[PDB]
């Protein structure tokens, strides 16, 4: 009765240096291929999928963009299950970097957990910070000196000489793309090479880190899911952006303290070379209560729409179930509305929150009046001056003013011009 038995859940929590990708994953897959089990492997990012492809060199595996092993991203798995026909089951599921609080990652591990509890598959979660109780300063075979210092929260001129006098390469974690922009401006002004990694740039620019060896990588939490930045120092203000639903709108004002699992992953970027002691420089405390974030509602929206009313009630993975904001099934859509939802998610780059509000409520898929018929206060500032305006296909001038306002559609990685392409009926 081993790890590939239907209903077994294994958590592999090993640190860097224990052979996870190059020794442990290829052995897990060899056993699955030997036992002729249909096997699913989930990577968080295409970057990690490329590493797996190298580690699984010379095995019979299908990588998504004869084989009984399928390797794909967390998000690809969820987006496939939103299709009527995308619902074949695997007998063994292995999820890498399974701590990610991206909504698709939460719903993926919730779904696989639900199947494993109904004895439909075996589940392996691989993460150094399994969901549940975390420690901020885990001991490993890595050497890390952790020290608390005041850290700039934006541009600085004088002081903080320890930042620029350090010899060797740094990863600086920032709460948002905007804050990262500020830090990168000052670092470049002071003669340092900088690469910015975030939701928008990670998949394209991660490879530049190995190639260019910049003095600083200025990174959002995107780097907490398997990024090997080859740095000797982490700078960590221990903050993140706080997307939350307030008065029926998604807001992006100010910040929250990172979870302990997040602080541990940020610290976890260093300590990778046996024999070398690295630095983790931090400011302030962690906060484990992230239950107020819109990510839990978004993950329930996805999980509700990749399970059936007939199939028994789905849950988030073990301890995350306390953070499911409504009774399971609450956000389930009709086939017809789920087709609209999936289109907005996959073709229009909508957030789950906004794709759900639109698909659930709008009179028809080809209506765009919801983008200008909202309350006055839902307008968007235009960089060039005034409020954002566009022309409908009928040629009428509109002021962008959506019925459902999600601030994430207008900054933090997304351009207003892509949303105006939707609203103007060009997408």
């Amino acid at each position: 009765h081993g790890w590939t038995s239907k209903g077994q859940i294994t958590v592999l929590d090993m640190h860097p240096g224990s052979g996870k990708t190059h020794r442990v994953l290829p052995e897990l897959i060899r056993q699955c291929i030997d036992r002729r089990l249909r096997t699913l492997v989930l990577a968080p990012t295409r970057v990690v999928l490329k590493e797996m492809e190298r580690a699984l060199n010379g095995k019979r595996v299908r990588f998504h963009s004869g084989a009984i092993v399928d390797v794909m991203c967390h998000a690809t798995y969820v987006n496939r299950r939103l299709l009527p026909q995308g619902r074949q089951n695997w007998e063994v599921a292995i999820m890498d970097e399974a701590h990610w609080t991206d909504p698709h990652s939460i719903a993926a591990r919730g779904h696989l957990y639900t199947l494993a509890k109904e004895n439909k598959c075996a589940l392996v979660l691989m993460t150094a910070t399994p969901p549940g109780k975390s420690e901020p300063f885990p001991e490993s075979n890595g050497a890390i000196t952790s020290e608390e210092r005041q850290i700039p929260n934006g541009e600085w001129r004088d002081g903080f000489d320890w930042i620029t006098e350090y010899e060797g390469r740094t990863a600086w974690f920032v709460p948002s793309i905007a804050k990262g922009g500020a830090i990168a401006r000052t670092l470049r002004q002071k003669g340092k090479s900088v690469i910015c990694l975030n939701s928008k740039t990670f998949e394209k620019d991660y490879s530049r880190v190995r190639d260019e060896k910049p003095d600083f990588v200025v990174t959002t939490d995107i780097s907490e899911m398997g990024a090997n930045l080859d740095v000797s120092r982490v700078i960590d203000g221990r903050t993140n952006i706080k997307p939350e639903e307030v008065d029926g709108k998604v807001e992006l004002t100010g910040t929250r303290r990172v979870t302990t699992a997040s602080a541990a992953q940020r610290r976890g970027r260093v300590g990778r070379q046996d024999g070398r002691t690295d630095e983790y420089i931090y400011s302030g405390q962690c906060d484990d209560d992230d239950s107020g974030l819109v990510q839990w509602k978004e993950a329930q929206i996805l999980l509700d729409n990749i399970t059936t009313l007939r199939g028994p009630v789905a849950t988030f993975y073990g301890p995350e179930q306390d953070k499911m904001p409504e009774v399971a099934g609450h956000f389930r859509l009709t086939e017809e509305k789920r087709k609209h939802f999936r289109h907005l998610l996959t073709h229009c780059d909508f957030t789950p929150w906004l794709a759900w509000h639109v698909a659930a409520n709008v009179s028809s898929v080809t209506d765009r009046s919801w983008t200008w018929e909202g309350p006055e206060a839902n307008a968007v500032d235009e960089a060039s001056g005034g409020l954002v305006t566009f022309r409908s296909p009928n040629g009428a001038e509109r002021t962008l003013r959506p019925v459902w306002k999600d601030a994430r559609m207008f900054k933090e990685g997304r351009d207003i011009k892509e949303f105006v392409a939707y609203a103007s009926g060009r997408r």
